[PDB]
């Protein structure tokens, strides 16, 4: 076929931020490779934008956008999210709208591309699930002070878990507390998204259940690592990957 070179420029865009989202995000990567190619590509070129501005490539992403008939407004709402606060959280409130403009307009980016119909009445859904990754990336690392900053210092009040132990990067009981409490509510989003499961269309289903099914064992293997999250990042192996989605 002879294709444009405009259209030569956009495959070739698409397959960069699939390399891009491969890097740093092989689980969502994984998760997403179960869509059909179309959207899989437009996935990989909105996670990219995500990145990106998280931190040319604009030909794939406008296609995606003509393509998918994408909405602007969660794109802005993640954008000027970025802008932060070098300030603690306070309230959970707080760490939770944050993780709403960033993760949950990520996932309300994502609806058109996850379904064509039913968008109504998933769109909780969807924002929920983008909410929760947000949340579980969050509790997954807490080397840098930005990273400790998101923790809720209402939440820590509660448990007894002071400044100077988080500075410390001190795991104790305080702490797990703390995390658990916050773990919490990310599983409650992460629940919500699954009881909505059967209701994806079926060529985005397994997409759905491998985001789901991935970031709860981010999770359990957390759990099961003593919460060392601020000594190390955690994220699953290839190798888990593989058996968390064998089925």
């Amino acid at each position: 076929i002879h294709r444009s070179e405009k259209m030569k420029e956009i495959k070739e865009a698409y397959q960069q931020c699939g390399q891009i989202v491969g890097e740093y995000a092989p689980a969502c990567f994984k998760a997403l490779s179960y869509l059909p190619l179309k959207q899989r590509q437009a996935s990989w070129a909105v996670l990219s934008f995500c990145h990106t501005a998280a931190s040319h490539l604009w030909k794939a992403f406008d296609h995606a956008y003509r393509t998918f008939t994408l909405e602007s407004e969660p794109f802005r709402e993640f954008i000027a999210a970025q802008k932060e606060d070098a300030k603690p959280y306070d309230d959970l409130d707080e760490l939770l709208m944050y993780a709403y403009r960033t993760g949950g307009a990520a996932g309300l980016m994502l609806l058109p591309i996850l379904t064509r119909r039913k968008q109504d009445q998933l769109k909780q859904a969807a924002v929920s699930l983008g909410l929760a990754i947000q949340l579980v990336r969050f509790l997954s690392d807490l080397g840098t002070d930005q990273q400790k900053n998101r923790i809720p210092r209402q939440v820590m009040q509660q448990f007894g878990y002071t400044e100077a132990d988080l500075q410390k990067g001190t795991v104790n009981k305080a702490f797990t507390m703390t995390w658990e409490y916050i773990a919490f509510e990310a599983e409650a989003y992460l629940e919500e998204c699954q009881d909505a499961l059967p209701l994806f269309p079926q060529y985005s289903q397994k997409t759905v259940k491998a985001a789901l099914h991935l970031h709860r064992a981010v999770l359990e293997k957390i759990r099961a690592k003593q919460h060392d999250v601020f000594q190390y990042h955690f994220a699953l192996t290839e190798t888990e990957v593989k058996q968390i989605l064998s089925d």
